[PDB]
């Protein structure tokens, strides 16, 4: 049995919720809180452990970006800290390649990162790699055939439809075809060997559109759009379907959870979170 875990988020302030959705019986399990309330973080799973990476503690008593890496074990229902990144990374993107975590982009105050670093769990160590070609906050990250894709984002002045790809062996980045739509804070995942980019913010509207990249044709194609436009959504793949959780539609913080079936190219609302939030980290384990 595998669950969809959501960690952190933002609703009037950063959150500590770790909750786990069961797509079969519909339940939400309330698990151990994060050590620190964080929003705009990213979630990943390595070796059956859930990692929460980066983010920002927004509190009524102050605001601070986060370089933190923390680790949750479903067998003990406990969190443990890890070694932190070199720099705080709010609205971060992450991906996993060969059991290594790649932290990508994000902001630290007024700094908009192009820097990227790699985490080795077997040694609890972080190391800088080659920086992206673009500074990207709110960047979507996906991993396709052991290649690391950074998609969209915001460079401090302009939001982006461009995308680049990191080759770890060469340790270098190369631009790829840009998306059809400028997207900041979109949900980016990999499903059945295509990269999906759903929602986000183009500087004027929150987006409901969804487009996917084929490496064969090197092309982005629109698919069915989501029911509710949303930016700063969480996104994950569970049993060959895409789940998008929460986000912000320009007025409210959503608790809606939508599900994409690629075989029908349809979206459907499957559950609601226990409370609306944006900027969560989500993963499956």
């Amino acid at each position: 049995g595998r669950l969809i875990y959501t960690a952190g988020g933002y609703f009037r302030q950063s959150l500590s919720y770790l909750e786990a959705y069961n797509p079969s019986d519909g339940t939400w399990l309330r698990l151990a809180d994060l050590q620190v309330p964080r929003s705009g973080l990213a979630g990943c799973v390595v070796g059956g452990l859930l990692y929460a990476v980066g983010g920002r503690n927004n509190s009524p008593d102050g605001n601070t970006d986060s370089s933190a890496l923390d680790c949750y074990n479903p067998m003990t229902n406990q969190w443990s800290p890890c070694a932190p990144m070199s720099v705080p990374r709010n609205r971060i993107g992450v991906g996993v390649i060969d059991g290594h975590i790649y932290a990508v982009g994000g902001s630290h105050g007024c700094i908009h990162h192009n820097s990227v670093e790699r985490y080795e769990p077997e040694r609890d160590e972080w190391h800088l790699v080659a920086p992206m070609l673009t500074r990207r906050i709110g960047v979507g990250v996906a991993v396709l055939n052991r290649l690391l894709y950074a998609v969209g984002g915001f460079d401090g002045t302009n939001r982006l439809n461009s995308a680049e790809c990191y080759y770890p062996e060469r340790n270098e980045w190369r631009m790829i075809t840009a998306m059809n739509t400028i997207r900041s804070g979109a949900g980016v995942c990999v499903l059945h060997n295509c990269i999906y980019a759903a929602g986000g913010y183009d500087g004027q509207d929150q987006l409901n559109s969804v487009e996917r990249y084929d490496v064969e044709t090197e092309t982005w194609t629109f698919v069915a759009p989501m029911k509710h436009r949303r930016s700063a959504l969480g996104i994950t793949v569970h049993q060959g379907r895409i789940y998008v959780l929460g986000g912000y539609d320009g007025h409210t913080f959503l608790d809606s959870v939508e599900c994409y079936d690629p075989d029908t190219d349809t979206w459907s609302e499957v559950t609601r979170m226990t409370s609306g939030r944006s900027g969560v980290g989500v993963a499956v384990t």
